[PDB]
C-alpha cells in the first residue's frame, strides 16, 4: 500500500509549537511525502516561499535515512487561483512551456515526481486537464531515457460528485497518472447552516445533502468512472472543522452561526489541527456519528467534526477492503507531529495509526 503524506510550506510560520519544518517528519512514516505548493511563474514551475530551496533540501535529506522514500512537489493549491491553471492548460504553447520546465526543476531539487493540485477544473477545463496529464506523462517518459528513474505524476482530485462530473475525465487521466489522491474530506456544504461532518465514510441516518457526500460514494463513483483501484488513494484528514453553535443543541441538525473560533496555532476560523483538537477535548463532550463512523466533540458554543485514531483506522481498513492503492493524509503538520498534545507521547498519532493498519493482514 502507498501512504502519501502532504507537508505544507506555510506551516513553518506557525507560532511556537505550531511551527513545522520538514525535519520534523519521520522518514519511515510515509512511502511518499508531497511538498505543497509550488508556484507557476512565466508559465514555468517555480518556488513559492522565500526559503523553499532550503526546505526542499531539508525534505530530501530525509532520504539519507530512508533511501526508499519518494518525494513529490505539488503545484497549485487554493492560493494559486484555478484561473491560473486554466490559462496555462488551455493553450498548446503555455502547456508545453510548463511541461518542459518541470523535469529539470524537479531534478535540481531532488524530487521524484510532480503532483497536480488544480483546485478545481471547471467544465471548460476538462479536456485541457486531460491533455495536460497525458502530455506531462509523455514528457516524463522522454526524460527517463536519460538514465534516471522515471518521474512520478499524481493528482489531487475532488471527491464531490458534481465537481468530478464537471471537471475531470477520470477514465482518461487515470491511464496516465501513477496515483490519484481523492480529497475525501470536504463533504460539508459551505451553504449549510447546521453542524455536520466533512469526512464521513458513509451517509448519515436523516436529512443528509446527498447520498453522495461521503467517502464511500466517492470511492465507488471513481471506480465506476474507470479509475482502477490500484490507482486510487483515499484521503484522510488530520485536521477537523469547527462551528460556532447558534443554540444549546449539539446533535444532528444543530444550527450554527458560522465557523468556529480559530485555533491558537493554526489561526484560521473553521479549522483546527489534530494537535489543537486533542487539547480541545479536555472538558469537551465526545460523540460519534454511528452511521457515518466519524466523531465530533463540543464544549461551550464550539462544535468540532474530526478524525481520531479509531476513525482513521476504520478508513484504512475500508480502503484495503476495496483493494485501493493506499491512503493519503492531509497533512503532516496538522497531525500531532511533536507527539506532545495528545497524551500518548507518540509522534504522528493519526498518520501512524493509518500506517499500522495498512501493514496488517
Ligand atoms: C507566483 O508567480 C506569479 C506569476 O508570476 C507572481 O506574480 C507576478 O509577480 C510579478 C512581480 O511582482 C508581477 O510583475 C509585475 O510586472 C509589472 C509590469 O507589467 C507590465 O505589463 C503590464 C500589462 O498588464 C503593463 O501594464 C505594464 O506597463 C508593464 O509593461 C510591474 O509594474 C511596475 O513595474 C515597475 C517595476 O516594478 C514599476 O516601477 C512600475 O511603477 C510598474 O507599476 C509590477 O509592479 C510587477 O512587477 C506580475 O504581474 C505577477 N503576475 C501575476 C499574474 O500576478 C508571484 O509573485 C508568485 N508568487 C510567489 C509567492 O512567489
Amino acid at each position: 500500500y502507498k501512504l502519501i503524506c502532504y507537508y505544507t510550506s506555510w506551516s513553518q510560520y506557525r507560532e511556537g509549537d505550531g511551527s513545522c519544518f520538514p525535519d520534523a517528519i519521520d522518514p519511515f512514516l510515509c512511502t511518499h511525502v508531497i511538498y505543497t505548493f509550488a508556484n507557476i511563474s512565466n508559465n514555468e514551475i517555480d518556488t513559492w516561499e522565500w526559503n523553499d530551496v532550503t526546505l526542499y533540501d531539508t525534505l530530501n535529506t530525509l532520504k539519507n535515512r530512508n533511501p526508499k522514500l519518494k518525494t513529490l512537489l505539488s503545484v497549485g493549491g487554493w492560493n494559486f487561483g484555478p484561473e491560473r491553471f486554466s490559462k496555462i492548460a488551455s493553450k498548446t504553447q503555455s502547456r508545453r512551456t510548463f511541461i518542459k520546465s518541470v523535469p529539470p526543476f524537479l531534478r535540481t531539487h531532488g524530487f521524484d515526481g510532480l503532483d497536480l493540485a488544480w483546485l478545481y477544473p471547471g467544465r471548460r477545463d476538462k479536456r485541457h486537464l486531460t491533455t495536460l496529464v497525458k502530455e506531462m506523462k509523455a514528457e516524463f517518459i522522454r526524460e527517463a531515457q536519460a538514465g534516471t528513474e522515471q518521474l512520478l505524476l499524481s493528482a489531487a482530485v475532488s471527491a464531490g460528485k458534481i465537481a468530478i462530473d464537471r471537471g475531470y475525465d477520470i477514465a482518461q487521466i487515470s491511464r496516465h497518472l501513477d496515483f490519484i489522491s481523492l480529497l475525501t474530506y470536504d463533504f460539508h456544504g459551505a451553504w449549510r447552516q447546521t453542524v455536520g461532518h466533512h469526512s464521513p465514510l458513509f451517509r448519515g441516518n436523516e436529512d443528509a445533502s446527498s447520498r453522495f457526500s461521503n467517502a464511500d460514494y466517492a470511492v465507488s463513483y471513481m471506480l465506476r468512472l474507470g479509475a482502477p483501484a490500484n490507482k486510487l488513494v483515499m484521503g484522510i484528514p488530520t485536521f477537523g472543522r469547527s462551528f460556532t453553535l447558534a443554540s444549546s443543541k449539539t446533535d444532528v441538525g444543530a444550527p450554527v452561526s458560522g465557523p468556529g473560533i480559530p485555533g491558537r496555532f493554526t489561526k484560521e476560523k473553521g479549522i483546527l489541527a489534530y494537535y489543537e483538537i486533542c487539547d480541545f477535548l479536555h472538558g469537551a463532550t465526545t460523540h460519534r456519528f454511528r452511521d457515518q463512523q466519524v466523531p465530533y466533540a463540543t464544549k461551550g458554543n464550539q462544535w468540532v467534526a474530526y478524525d481520531d485514531q479509531e476513525s482513521v483506522k476504520n478508513k484504512a481498513r475500508y480502503l484495503k477492503n476495496r483493494q485501493l492503492a493506499g491512503a493519503m493524509v492531509w497533512a503532516l503538520d496538522l497531525d500531532d507531529f511533536r507527539g506532545t498534545f495528545c497524551g500518548q507521547n507518540l509522534t504522528f498519532p493519526l498518520t501512524s495509526a493509518v500506517k499500522d493498519v495498512l501493514a496488517e493482514a
